[PDB]
Protein backbone atom coordinates (compact mmCIF):
# COMPACT_ATOMS: atom_id res chain seq x y z
CA UNK A 1 0.00 0.00 0.00
CA UNK A 2 1.86 3.20 0.95
CA UNK A 3 5.16 1.75 1.67
CA UNK A 4 4.64 -1.57 -0.70
CA UNK A 5 4.51 -1.31 -4.22
CA UNK A 6 5.59 -3.41 -7.58
CA UNK A 7 8.58 -4.54 -7.59
CA UNK A 8 10.61 -5.93 -5.09
CA UNK A 9 11.70 -3.00 -3.68
CA UNK A 10 9.86 -3.59 -0.64
CA UNK A 11 10.35 -7.25 0.81
CA UNK A 12 9.53 -6.36 4.37
CA UNK A 13 7.63 -9.45 4.74
CA UNK A 14 9.81 -12.19 2.78
CA UNK A 15 12.06 -11.89 5.85
CA UNK A 16 9.95 -13.53 7.85
CA UNK A 17 9.69 -16.51 5.12
CA UNK A 18 13.16 -17.15 5.93
CA UNK A 19 12.33 -18.08 9.45
CA UNK A 20 8.67 -19.73 8.68
CA UNK A 21 10.05 -22.45 5.49
CA UNK A 22 9.95 -26.22 6.76
CA UNK A 23 8.03 -25.41 9.98
CA UNK A 24 5.85 -28.76 10.43
CA UNK A 25 3.21 -26.13 10.38
CA UNK A 26 3.38 -23.95 7.50
CA UNK A 27 1.12 -25.09 5.40
CA UNK A 28 3.01 -22.50 2.51
CA UNK A 29 1.39 -21.57 -0.30
CA UNK A 30 -1.09 -24.27 -0.58
CA UNK A 31 -4.17 -24.28 -1.69
CA UNK A 32 -6.54 -23.65 1.06
CA UNK A 33 -9.13 -26.64 0.92
CA UNK A 34 -5.98 -28.74 1.21
CA UNK A 35 -5.39 -27.13 4.39
CA UNK A 36 -8.23 -28.08 5.84
CA UNK A 37 -7.79 -31.63 4.59
CA UNK A 38 -4.53 -32.52 6.06
CA UNK A 39 -6.59 -31.35 9.13
CA UNK A 40 -9.55 -32.87 9.07
CA UNK A 41 -7.71 -36.41 8.57
CA UNK A 42 -5.40 -35.65 11.70
CA UNK A 43 -8.87 -35.56 14.37
CA UNK A 44 -6.80 -34.78 16.89
CA UNK A 45 -8.54 -30.57 18.41
CA UNK A 46 -5.05 -28.46 18.58
CA UNK A 47 -3.72 -29.36 15.50
CA UNK A 48 -3.19 -25.54 13.29
CA UNK A 49 -0.78 -24.63 9.87
CA UNK A 50 0.00 -21.50 8.89
CA UNK A 51 -1.18 -21.09 5.43
CA UNK A 52 0.11 -17.87 2.96
CA UNK A 53 -2.02 -15.64 1.56
CA UNK A 54 -3.28 -14.69 -1.59
CA UNK A 55 -0.32 -13.17 -3.85
CA UNK A 56 0.35 -9.42 -3.11
CA UNK A 57 -1.37 -9.07 0.48
CA UNK A 58 -0.49 -6.88 3.00
CA UNK A 59 -2.94 -6.41 5.61
CA UNK A 60 -3.38 -10.08 5.58
CA UNK A 61 -0.03 -12.18 5.10
CA UNK A 62 -0.69 -15.38 6.64
CA UNK A 63 -3.78 -16.96 8.29
CA UNK A 64 -3.63 -19.05 11.28
CA UNK A 65 -5.93 -22.46 11.00
CA UNK A 66 -6.58 -24.40 14.67
CA UNK A 67 -8.15 -27.75 14.17
CA UNK A 68 -11.03 -29.02 16.67
CA UNK A 69 -12.93 -31.57 17.88
CA UNK A 70 -13.71 -32.13 13.72
CA UNK A 71 -13.97 -28.55 13.06
CA UNK A 72 -11.82 -26.49 11.18
CA UNK A 73 -11.25 -22.65 11.71
CA UNK A 74 -8.89 -20.21 9.74
CA UNK A 75 -8.08 -17.07 11.73
CA UNK A 76 -6.91 -14.57 9.51
CA UNK A 77 -3.74 -12.94 11.06
CA UNK A 78 -3.21 -9.04 9.94
CA UNK A 79 -0.17 -7.57 10.48
CA UNK A 80 -0.31 -3.73 12.08
CA UNK A 81 2.43 -2.70 10.14
CA UNK A 82 1.98 0.71 12.01
CA UNK A 83 4.39 -1.34 14.81
CA UNK A 84 5.30 -4.19 12.36
CA UNK A 85 3.19 -6.58 15.01
CA UNK A 86 1.04 -9.23 14.30
CA UNK A 87 -2.44 -10.10 15.34
CA UNK A 88 -5.17 -12.40 15.23
CA UNK A 89 -8.58 -11.75 13.80
CA UNK A 90 -9.88 -7.90 13.02
CA UNK A 91 -9.13 -5.54 15.32
CA UNK A 92 -10.77 -5.39 19.11
CA UNK A 93 -10.25 -2.64 21.77
CA UNK A 94 -7.21 -4.57 23.11
CA UNK A 95 -6.02 -7.40 20.77
CA UNK A 96 -2.84 -9.25 21.40
CA UNK A 97 0.14 -7.42 19.33
CA UNK A 98 2.97 -9.69 18.69
CA UNK A 99 6.26 -9.05 16.96
CA UNK A 100 5.92 -12.44 14.55
CA UNK A 101 4.18 -15.09 12.90
CA UNK A 102 6.41 -17.26 14.88
CA UNK A 103 5.79 -15.52 17.78
CA UNK A 104 2.02 -16.43 17.31
CA UNK A 105 2.81 -20.05 17.44
CA UNK A 106 5.52 -20.25 19.97
CA UNK A 107 3.14 -18.20 22.63
CA UNK A 108 0.12 -20.19 21.71
CA UNK A 109 2.26 -23.16 22.25
CA UNK A 110 1.56 -22.70 25.73
CA UNK A 111 -0.95 -19.68 26.30
CA UNK A 112 -4.57 -20.90 24.87
CA UNK A 113 -6.09 -18.99 22.01
CA UNK A 114 -9.61 -18.89 22.30
CA UNK A 115 -11.15 -19.52 19.38
CA UNK A 116 -14.34 -17.50 19.03
CA UNK A 117 -16.32 -18.65 15.43
CA UNK A 118 -18.40 -15.71 14.58
CA UNK A 119 -20.87 -18.00 13.07
CA UNK A 120 -20.39 -20.85 15.76
CA UNK A 121 -20.36 -18.60 19.14
CA UNK A 122 -18.78 -21.59 21.11
CA UNK A 123 -15.91 -19.84 23.65
CA UNK A 124 -13.42 -22.92 23.03
CA UNK A 125 -9.83 -22.31 23.32
CA UNK A 126 -6.87 -24.81 22.51
CA UNK A 127 -2.92 -24.66 23.48
CA UNK A 128 -1.06 -25.48 19.84
CA UNK A 129 0.23 -28.87 20.42
CA UNK A 130 0.13 -30.88 17.05
CA UNK A 131 1.78 -28.96 13.89
CA UNK A 132 -0.52 -30.92 10.43
CA UNK A 133 1.71 -29.29 7.45
CA UNK A 134 0.12 -29.92 4.14
CA UNK A 135 1.94 -31.17 1.01
CA UNK A 136 0.98 -31.27 -2.94
CA UNK A 137 4.49 -33.09 -3.39
CA UNK A 138 7.04 -32.68 -6.78
CA UNK A 139 4.29 -34.52 -9.25
CA UNK A 140 2.83 -31.79 -10.37
CA UNK A 141 -0.98 -32.83 -11.80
Amino acid sequence: GSSGSSGPFNSTFADQEAELLGKPWYAGACDRKSAEEALHRSNKDGSFLIRKSSGHDSKQPYTLVAFFNKRVYNIPVRFIEATKQYALGKKKNGEEYFGSVVEIVNSHQHNPLVLIDSQNNTKDSTRLKYAVKVSSGPSSG
